[PDB]
């Protein structure tokens, strides 16, 4: 049958890896698109179910996609959630593959807003990466307002009733992205609400600059490769990153790197030291992101970028 959900119709493939089949889809009684997982029945790691209720716990936050179905049908678990547009990693591509420092303080403070709500529903999320987050599509309100997605890595690193922190221990399997991820989970530490900053700071220098110097580097493993690009993240101070770049981005990286595991991070101080690059530089947080003079000013299309 062409319907799953009983108002959820299939509709083209937008992906098949990392996290299952991915189709587009429209709801049958509004014709609102939708983004239809498949995920096999018996398989080695059950992570959509899970999903499901993190979009259902940070349900009504803004750039959380509302989460619509779980199903069963068939040998396949469905969720089915709100369709967006590009991730930033698309593009960052489509742009050449760097940012102008408008759009990238810009796009931090929203990325910086998402993880903390993200924090404040006692949740970490692990998998900082610019391919998770996405802008919405054309006409919408929100087209290039940025969105988080991809919940399967996160974990809940506070009681959700008492608030206390979880133990810090270390000799930790290194799961992830080993371009953005922390110094922390390099060493196998349990990562809390600082890697998660951390991350967003080594993406925002990578928008910035257009690579990582840790990027490219060969090792005979891939756990020895993990080590040369940790070893390169503490070997590379944050001023030789910020190299041509407004210091507030290497101060950010130093601060967060700085915080202690159960501390609360000072969300709208790092939003405060981003937006000040903005003064320094005479620059206004009008919006306006380089995606958006994309093909004479059109944006961003199917046929010519991808
Ligand atoms: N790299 C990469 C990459 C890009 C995009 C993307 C999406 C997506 C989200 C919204 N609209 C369209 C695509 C999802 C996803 C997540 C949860 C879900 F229920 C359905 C789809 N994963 N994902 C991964
Ligand atoms: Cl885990
Ligand atoms: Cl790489």
């Amino acid at each position: 049958s062409s319907v799953v959900g009983l108002h959820y119709k299939i509709g083209k493939k937008i992906g098949e890896g990392s996290f299952g089949v991915i189709f587009e889809g429209t709801n049958i009684i509004n014709g609102v698109p939708v983004a239809i997982k498949f995920e096999p029945r018996k398989t080695e790691a059950p992570q959509l179910r899970d999903e499901y209720r993190t979009y259902k716990h940070l349900q009504g936050c803004d750039g959380i996609p509302n989460a619509y179905y779980f199903g069963q049908e068939g040998l396949h678990n469905i969720l089915v959630i709100d369709l967006l547009g590009p991730s930033l990693e698309d593009l960052f591509d489509w742009c050449g593959r760097r940012f102008s420092v408008k759009t990238v303080v810009q796009v931090a403070i929203q990325m910086l807003t998402l993880v903390e709500e993200v924090h404040r529903h006692d949740l970490i999320y692990r998998d900082i990466k610019p391919d998770n987050f996405l802008i919405g599509r054309r006409g919408a309100t929100d087209e290039n307002n940025v969105h988080l997605i991809d919940f399967g890595m996160a974990k809940q690193y506070r009681d959700p009733r008492t608030k206390q922190h979880i133990p810090y221990r270390e000799k930790k399997s290194l799961s992830g992205t080993a371009r953005y991820m922390s110094i922390n989970t390099h060493l196998g530490r349990e990562q809390s609400r600082r890697d998660d900053l951390e991350a967003l700071g080594h993406v925002f220098f990578y928008f910035l600059r257009g690579q990582l110097p840790w990027q490219g580097l060969k090792a005979p493993t891939n756990k020895q490769k993990y080590e040369k690009i940790g070893d390169k993240k503490r070997t590379t101070p944050a001023v030789t990153l910020c190299d041509g770049l407004p210091q507030q981005f290497a101060e950010y990286l130093d601060s967060v790197r700085s915080l202690p595991f159960d501390a609360e991070p000072p969300y709208e101080e790092y939003r405060m030291l981003l937006l000040s690059v903005l003064d320094d530089l005479g620059q206004a947080c009008d919006g306006d992101m380089d995606w958006m003079h994309l093909n004479g000013g059109r944006g961003w299309d199917a046929t010519i970028n991808k």
